[PDB]
């Protein structure tokens, strides 16, 4: 019944489920292009209706949680993801089974896909439900701020371990590919996700029962351009954490799933470089200049990436992907600058209004992005999203530089 015991358990429990989510969410675009090879539109349209279906059901779900005990909301959300991942695997096995019949001409296939995406909605919806029940003020209201700052120091390390490790572990397991079934690797990662959910439910439920009353029983116009220049970066496809690029690298580039996993894992590593560079430039150039020098550094590294992207050789793909990793240092740096600049220009009172406006602009860019992806002719035409991405980054510089004159 020691605090350190409770801490280590929750950490290990999070280690499994965070790796489970990261692995599963990384192999989804892969499984969508073995059922629909050459057709990236499916992957984009899948994520498009998942994003829309989640947004339209977010305020609808809030009314059925606002007056319910946290110990039940956890019971719902966690197991809601469990049955949504399971339903995802079922629809996946059927879609591959129907195409291999086959089988794509029937309207039966379209039904399975809509159902599949609907399942993807429930998984993300159940994820939100679990997050709200666990809340934001529940962690500080449970532990002293001195023992929490030590605890939060471990979370960053563990979340880093999953963001770097799980995509590599996923790409290896997904690369199973036996004679039958060819999606056995996907099913294992899906099972990985399920097994990692049952300690999550218990560890999050036991912490509620342990602390009954400690937590709650129930559950500027010129500042717009600063938001915009950050929201324009949500229009880009050039990211190791991006799903569209991962599908293009697996279908057209025909790169091994494991190296694509490594490529994603190395993305979080360059993110750490920003945690040293961005603070350095702040004390040396200024907060505003550091943001510009990071956003500018992002736009100049992505410029090289597109240049190498036009060559199309075994060496050019190495430079292309490499510059994308190098661009992360600038992105993560500018993204931090985005947050702190708002923390210095907006009081703690009306900070809630700002965060919501950003959640409207950035999400719009997300919808716009996958909408463009849903209008693609083929995976080969994904290149047109690459040039748009760089333009979105270069213009994001223009918008920020214009705003920086203040
Ligand atoms: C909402 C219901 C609209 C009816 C059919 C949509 C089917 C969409 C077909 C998508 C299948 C993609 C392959
Ligand atoms: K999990
Ligand atoms: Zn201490
Ligand atoms: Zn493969």
């Amino acid at each position: 019944q020691s605090l350190l015991r409770i801490e280590t358990q929750l950490l290990l429990g999070r280690l499994l489920t965070r790796s489970g989510d990261q692995a599963w969410d990384f192999v989804v675009p892969f499984a969508l292009l073995v059922i629909f090879p050459g057709k990236l539109q499916v992957a984009a349209f899948y994520y498009l209706i998942v994003k829309i279906g989640t947004f339209l059901l977010t305020p609808s779900s809030g009314k059925w949680i606002d007056t319910h005990p946290r110990i039940q909301v956890v019971k719902w959300g966690v197991w809601l993801q469990f049955f949504a991942i399971l339903a995802g695997m079922v629809f996946f096995g059927m879609l591959d089974g129907l195409v291999r019949a086959g089988g794509r001409e029937s309207w039966l296939l379209s039904v399975l896909f809509i159902a599949l995406a609907l399942s993807g909605v429930m998984a993300s919806l159940g994820s939100q439900i679990t997050d709200i029940s666990v809340g934001n003020d529940l962690a500080p209201s449970l532990v002293a701020p001195e023992k929490l700052t030590h605890f939060n120091s471990w979370l960053r390390r563990i979340d880093l371990a999953t963001e770097v490790g799980a995509p590599i572990l996923a790409g290896a397991l997904f690369a199973f590919h036996p004679e039958q079934l060819p999606l056995a690797g996907l099913f294992l990662i899906g099972l990985w996700n399920l097994v990692s959910f049952v300690p999550e439910y218990f560890l999050l439920r036991n912490v509620i029962q342990r602390s009954g009353l400690k937590i709650k029983v129930l559950t500027s116009d010129p500042i717009f351009w600063l938001i915009l220049s950050y929201a324009l970066l949500w229009l880009s496809v050039l990211s190791p954490h991006g799903v569209l690029l991962a599908a293009y690298l697996k279908d057209e580039m025909r790169l091994p799933e494991t190296e694509i996993g490594l490529f994603r894992g190395l993305g979080a590593v360059f993110g750490l470089i920003s945690t040293v560079s961005f603070p350095y430039l702040v004390r040396r150039l200024g907060l505003i200049s550091s943001s510009r020098w990071h956003l500018g550094f992002q736009g100049v590294t992505l410029g090289i990436a597109v240049t190498a992207f036009a060559m199309g050789s075994t060496a050019s793909v190495y430079v292309f992907l490499g510059c994308i990793l190098l661009s992360r240092v600038g992105l993560y740096g500018f993204s931090n600058g985005e947050f702190e600049l708002r923390q210095r220009l907006i009081p703690e009172g009306r900070r809630g209004e700002l965060n919501s406006l950003s959640s409207l602009t950035t999400t719009s860019a997300t919808l716009i992005l996958f909408s463009a992806g849903s209008l693609l002719p083929q995976t080969e035409d994904f290149k047109y999203l690459v040039y748009v991405s760089l333009a979105a980054v270069l213009l994001a510089n223009v918008v920020f530089i214009k705003w920086s004159s203040r």
